[PDB]
DNA sequence: TAATGTCAAATATTGACA
DNA sequence: TGTCAATATTTGACATTA
């Protein structure tokens, strides 16, 4: 991952900067998981899960999708909510090989 | 009937810690001895009046294909401008 | 087995809708 | 208050190398 990372940041919401900074040392800077885990006082399992979060977030949402923050009646708030689930579901089974 | 000036002073005091002082909801909750659910609803009433939308309305932030993203972006419009019509004409249920 | 990375389970906290 | 999902974490086990 190069400047592809810096383009993943919007979709890297819900994660913190340390979780993002840490995974960037691995995916872009080429550092090792176990090395940075010792650098920032962490289990090597967390740094595994940290990047896997950053990585999966890439596969979960294509860069074409748009981020929309909207206030709705409770009836229709579930609809858009549920349709994103069905929309992420449809992207998910395409990853297959 | 106004909406921001309608609320109890404590809610505006609670919500000021969250939104202005940057404090967390659970923080001000334990600070003023209330549940973290009460502070969430307390703040929400402020954000819904500042959003001039119904209080029962729920926010939804979501990633969606652009086709369906303009679909939902239109729903907010056909809701903001739906209640806007119900306020002046439902009194004409005569 | 030393070293790394992943799968797994399980903890605490927050902020959401009921 | 109950509950859930998503964070922030942990140890333990385990496949895989050199």
């Amino acid at each position: 991952t190069a400047a592809a990372f810096d383009d993943l940041r919007p979709r890297l919401g819900r994660l913190t900067e340390e979780t993002i900074d840490i995974a960037r040392e691995v995916l872009v800077e080429g550092k090792s998981q176990s090395d940075v885990a010792r650098e920032r006082g962490l289990s090597r399992q967390r740094v595994s899960s940290m990047v896997k979060s950053v990585v999966s977030a890439a596969n979960e949402i294509p860069r074409e999708w748009q981020r929309v923050e909207v206030w709705l009646p409770p009836n229709l708030a579930e609809k858009v909510r549920q349709m994103e689930a069905d929309a992420k579901a449809d992207v998910a089974r395409k990853n297959q090989l």
